[PDB]
């Protein structure tokens, strides 16, 4: 049927626009391939967690698979599973492996939580066709309020047990002359002091994240889509695939959307259409969908930068051996909390995570996730045979954000006499892990594949919003940035077309 505005998927930019949509009388209808996560499991929770994985952790994967750096010590809980719809998706592509949520709330389900603005002089330099000042002065602002950005109590965060990870790796940066930040985050650190107390159900400290969290964390099901729901404008379906998109004889857009099952069975093939589509399928589902469309020619008029400038935000994991005298601890919160900031926008800028393993046991490694500056881009292509967008990158393409990690943690192991750990991510040795991304960015860069807001060029009444407009790279951790930007293009939107 009809509605006036569809929004596909229900990460970040889509859930910004529903709320604003919603909130300017426009009934909209968001479309979600994965589930609506509210149904309690045969352990009694929602979630699976990192060291109890079932079918609940994994999108129509026959395996369970380790949290990346530490299959070394949970290799042993993985177990044969039933191909489900569940919450995390490695997407395998040639020489890249991309993951992403798959639910009401995208990304934000299984994601670190980690809430970060972007350095200002960086953004501008990424988008100088943006106004910066509306970005620091409003949108940001904005953006942090609605997703419920909170700071940890720095003396519950010296004295706690569970951070006791953050700290070993803060006293070796600091011999090196590298110093750390704390980390806003959208999980609820009161709550998390509760737990440590033993007052609360443990989510953060019982090895939950990346499969969801039980508690918590505010996950955009609870902030922007609870307040879209609260409007009475927009309405959410779920297990709804959408598979292609053209423009109407008689204006508009129409859509081919899959219903499916949680086993992945096809229950019905509907035709939706609409006055106002706003694609929020994220880097890899909105670049999709939109180079299906320009080369199976239901939008033809898409112009040639859809599919372009695709990077990883320069992510790169590696780790390092601490001397026996730093053990990391046993109990890691499974939310990091602190980070080195070694961003100066040159070419060895770094930005990394301390990252917490979840093990359980003490294994005296320091797990770093590293947010680099490497100019290199791919280009998603479409392939006609098997229908689908395959992204043009290859691992030599890291290379430069490699070199800018491994310059940064030598200085570390330098001072400190200490080595990388070279047998967390397969048997070869490999200190650096370089093939995979767990925040994509590009494919509809804003101001090439769209106009300034997100209107997708050739196009009437037709918008992206999520992180395919970011430009592959924002030196940070990239939510707060799709938020903000989804905030300021949506509220331009709806002024001038709606
Ligand atoms: C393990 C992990 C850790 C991360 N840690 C951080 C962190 O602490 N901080 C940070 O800033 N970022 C973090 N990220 C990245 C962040 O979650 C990501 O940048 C955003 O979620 C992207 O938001 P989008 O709105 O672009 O997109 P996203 O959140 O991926 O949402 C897209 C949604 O669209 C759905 N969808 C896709 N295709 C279709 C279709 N054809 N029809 C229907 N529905 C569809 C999809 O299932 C999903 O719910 C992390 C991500 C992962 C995977």
């Amino acid at each position: 049927g009809y509605v006036p505005a569809v929004v596909i998927g229900t990460g970040y930019g889509a859930a910004v626009s529903a709320l604003r949509l919603g909130e300017a009388g426009v009934q909209t209808l968001m479309l979600e391939m994965g589930q609506l996560w509210n149904q309690p499991g045969p352990d009694g929770n929602i979630f699976c967690g990192m060291l109890n994985p079932d079918k609940r952790s994994s999108w129509f994967k026959n395996r369970t698979e380790a949290p990346l750096g530490s299959f070394l010590w949970l290799d042993v809980v993985n177990r044969n599973i039933d191909p489900y719809a569940g919450v995390l998706d490695r997407v395998n592509y040639d020489q890249m492996s991309v993951y992403v949520g798959r639910g009401v709330g995208g990304g934000s389900l299984v994601n670190g939580g980690m809430a970060v603005e972007p350095k200002r002089s960086y953004f501008e330099e990424i988008l100088p066709r943006v106004d910066s000042s509306e970005m620091y002065d409003r949108y940001f602002p904005r953006a942090n309020s609605m997703l419920r950005v909170n700071h940890i109590d720095t003396k519950w965060f010296e004295d706690t047990e569970w951070y006791k990870f953050a700290r070993v790796s803060r006293e070796q940066a600091g011999k090196a002359g590298l110093g750390t930040v704390f980390v806003p985050n959208v999980y609820d650190f009161g709550y998390m002091q509760r737990e440590a107390a033993g007052e609360v159900p443990k989510s953060a400290l019982a090895t939950e994240v990346i499969y969801g969290n039980n508690h918590g964390k505010q996950s955009l099901d609870k902030t922007y889509l609870a307040a879209a729901l609260g409007t009475g404008k927009v309405t959410i379906q779920t297990l709804h695939q959408v598979k292609t998109i053209r423009q109407t004889k008689d204006g508009g857009y129409a859509l081919t959307v899959e219903q499916k099952d949680t086993d992945g069975k096809l229950l019905a093939t509907k035709e939706i259409s609409c006055r106002y589509l706003f694609l929020g399928a994220g880097s890899l589902g909105s670049t999709e969908l939109l180079v299906r469309a320009r080369d199976t020619g239901t939008l033809p008029n898409l112009n040639s930068e859809v599919g372009a400038g695709w990077g990883p935000n320069g992510n790169i994991m590696t780790a390092r051996a601490n001397h026996m005298w730093n053990p990391t601890g046993a109990h890691q919160s499974s939310i990091p909390a602190l980070g080195i900031d070694a961003w100066d926008n040159s070419d060895s800028s770094v930005f990394a995570q301390i990252a917490p393993m979840p093990a359980g046991l003490e294994t005296w490694v320091s797990l770093y996730l590293a947010i680099t500056k490497n100019p290199q881009r791919g280009t998603f292509v479409y392939d006609a045979a098997t229908d689908r967008a395959k992204l043009n990158w290859t691992r030599d393409q890291n290379a430069p954000a490699v070199n800018a990690a491994k310059a940064l943690f030598d200085r570390i192991n330098k001072a400190n006499g200490t080595i990388y750990r070279y047998d967390l991510f397969g048997t070869q040795l490999k200190a650096f892990a370089d093939d995979f991304c767990y925040q994509p960015l590009g494919g509809c860069v804003l101001g090439k594949a769209t106009d300034d807001y997100g209107r997708v060029a050739g196009y009437k009444n037709l918008y992206v919003t999520d992180g395919s407009l970011i430009p592959g790279s924002v030196g940070v951790n990239p939510f707060v940035t799709i938020t903000a930007l989804a905030e300021r293009n949506v509220e331009r939107i709806i002024k001038q077309d709606v």
